[PDB]
C-alpha cells in the first residue's frame, strides 16, 4: 500500500486513462478487480466510494473516487500538468475536447443497434472536421515536440492514447494529419510508454459481448 | 478589455456556473450574446472557437473554450481552488459529482417527452439516495463551515448554485439535509453572492418554450 490500488472492473471503460498517466509516469500500480454487482456493494457499504461509483483510486491515502479528480492528482504529483496556470489553461482546454470525443467512442457500444452506425459515422465527421485539425493546428504552430510546453505533459498521453483508439475505429483517419501521425510515433518509443504498449502491461483489450455483458451485470445499466 | 467577455446565448445553459464563479468572486464580466446561427458562425470562422463551441471566455489574452478549463482557471486565479493538491484532489471529487447530477437536471428539457417524467423521477432518487447524503456526510464530519479547508472554494459555490436548481426542480428535496440548508443559507448572504441573487444581476433564468428553441436555432440540435 504505496503502490496505488485501482478498484475498476477488468475493462477498457472508465480507468484506462489513469492506466495510461500512471504507466506514462512510470509508477507502478496494483488493480483490484470488481468481478460482480455483490463485489461493487461491498465497496459501498464499506464506505470507499463518496457518490457509490468506480473508477476509486487508493493513492497517498485517499479514497479518490471521480475520474477527473484522480487525473488531475496523478498529473500534478509526477510533474505532467505544466509549469503554471496559464499553461495548465491551454492543457485543460485541449485535453477536455480529448474527453468530449472520447465520451463518444466510450459509449460507442452501448448504443440502440439501429443508432449505432449513424452514431459511428457521427464520431468520423468529427474526428476529421473539428477534433484532429485543432491538434494538427496547435502542433503546427509551434513546430515543437509537444502539445504544451516543449516538455512531455498529460495533453500528449491522453491525446495519443486517443489516437490509438481512433486507429481501431478506423486506420485511414488519421492519414491526413501528419504532425499527429509524428507524436504518436514519438511519444509511444518513450520507454515508460513503449513498456506499457508491449505484450504483458495492465493494459486493457476493446470492449466485446462478453465484457458489455459482465459490465451490465455489475453496475446493473 | 480587462473586463472577462464571456460569449454564449442569453440563456443559463453551460455559461452559468462561470457566471456563478465569477461573480461570487467579485470579478465583473461583459457578455457579448451570440442570437443566430449566423452569429456562431461568425464567431467559427474567426477562429476563436478552438473546436466550433462555445462557452467561451476571453480572459487574460485568452480565447479559452472549454467549461471545465474556463472554471479551473478562474478558480485558481482567485484563490478559491484549496492551497494545495490534496485539497483540490477533494475539491474536484466534489464538484464533479456535482457537474454529473448538474448534466442531469440541465439537459432534461431537451428529453423526449415520453422519457421526461422518468428521467425526473430518476433525477430525484439520485439526489435523495446519492449526491445529497455525500455532501451532508462530509459537512458533518468535520462540522466546519466550508466543504474543503475551512475557507470558502469553488466547491461551496458550485453546490449552493445546484442548491438553487434543486430547489426550482422539487423544494421538498432538501428538507432532510440540515446542514446544506446551512451552506446554502450562508453562502447565500456572503456580499458578493447576496449581489448577484439580487434583482438586477447577470444572473440567468430557467429554460423555457423560448429559449429552447433559440437554442435549438444557433446550435442546430
Ligand atoms: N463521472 C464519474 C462516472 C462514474 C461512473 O459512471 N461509473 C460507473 C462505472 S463506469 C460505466 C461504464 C460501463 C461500460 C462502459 C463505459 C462505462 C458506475 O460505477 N456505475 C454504477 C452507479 O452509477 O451506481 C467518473 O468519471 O468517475
Ligand atoms: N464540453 C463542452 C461542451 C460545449 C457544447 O456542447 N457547446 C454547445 C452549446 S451548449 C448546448 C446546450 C444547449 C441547451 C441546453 C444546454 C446545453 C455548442 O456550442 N454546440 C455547437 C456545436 O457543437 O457545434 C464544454 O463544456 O465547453
Amino acid at each position: 500500500a504505496e503502490k496505488p490500488k485501482l478498484h475498476y472492473f477488468n475493462a477498457r471503460g472508465r480507468m484506462e486513462s489513469t492506466r495510461w498517466l500512471l504507466a506514462a509516469a512510470g509508477v507502478e500500480f496494483e488493480e483490484k478487480f470488481i468481478k460482480s454487482a455483490e463485489d461493487l456493494d461491498k465497496l459501498r457499504n464499506d464506505g470507499y466510494l463518496m457518490f457509490q461509483q468506480v473508477p476509486m483510486v487508493e493513492i497517498d491515502g485517499m479514497k479518490l473516487v471521480q475520474t477527473r479528480a484522480i487525473l488531475n492528482y496523478i498529473a500534478s504529483k509526477y510533474n505532467l500538468y505544466g509549469k503554471d496556470i496559464k499553461e495548465r489553461a491551454l492543457i485543460d482546454m485541449y485535453i477536455e475536447g480529448i474527453a468530449d470525443l472520447g465520451e463518444m467512442i466510450l459509449l460507442l457500444p452501448v448504443c440502440p443497434p439501429e443508432e449505432k452506425d449513424a452514431k459511428l459515422a457521427l464520431i468520423k465527421e468529427k474526428i476529421k472536421n473539428r477534433y484532429f485539425p485543432a491538434f494538427e493546428k496547435v502542433l503546427k504552430s509551434h513546430g515543437q515536440d509537444y502539445l504544451v510546453g516543449n516538455k512531455l505533459s498529460r495533453a500528449d498521453i491522453h491525446l495519443v492514447e486517443l489516437l490509438y483508439y481512433v486507429e481501431e475505429l478506423d486506420s485511414s483517419l488519421i492519414s491526413s494529419f501528419p504532425l499527429l501521425k509524428a507524436l504518436k510515433t514519438r511519444i509511444s518509443n518513450l520507454p515508460t510508454v513503449k513498456k506499457f504498449l508491449q505484450p504483458g502491461s495492465p493494459r486493457k483489450p476493446p470492449m466485446d459481448e462478453k465484457s458489455l455483458e459482465e459490465a451490465r451485470k455489475i453496475f446493473r445499466f
